[PDB]
């Protein structure tokens, strides 16, 4: 209980650094490069008992997932790839990787000051992605 009680509410996107190269290293070709990078998400985040959700809502795509801590599961990806999740706390960091076809990612998402900051890493490509309450 109120593990991640700081992450709760509906959030915005602020600003976006070095999206276009994080996707590239994915692996994402340049149409849903070019409109994903376009995006303007809010990430609406809860949690009820064990089960947190996440959604991502924008332009592009609705996308949600439902999770347990340390307990894999599979996500079809904004950009359409079907992979394996598992999601962490980590010293209060939400760690979330995923795998496919041999690959893995890892997005970190946690609190600072006012904002939620995601970091999405691909081999030595970091992308940072700030929030703020929405
Ligand atoms: O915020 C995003 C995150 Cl975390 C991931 C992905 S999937 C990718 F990186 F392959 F583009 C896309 C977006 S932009 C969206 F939310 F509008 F879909
Ligand atoms: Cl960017």
């Amino acid at each position: 209980s109120h593990m991640c009680d700081a992450f709760v509410g509906t959030w915005k996107l602020v600003s976006s650094e070095n999206f276009d190269d994080y996707m590239k290293e994915v692996g994402v070709g340049f149409a849903t490069r070019k409109v994903a990078g376009m995006a303007k998400p809010n990430m609406i985040i809860s949690v009820n008992g064990d089960v947190i959700t996440i959604k991502s809502e924008s332009t592009f795509k609705n996308t949600e997932i439902s999770f347990i801590l340390g307990q894999e599961f599979d996500e079809v990806t904004a950009d359409d790839r079907k992979v394996k999740s598992t999601i962490t706390l980590d010293g209060g960091v939400l760690v979330h990787v995923q795998k496919w076809d041999g690959k893995s990612t890892t997005i970190k998402r946690k609190r600072e000051d006012d904002k939620l900051v995601v970091e999405c890493v691909m081999k030595g490509v970091t992308s940072t992605r700030v929030y703020e309450r929405a």
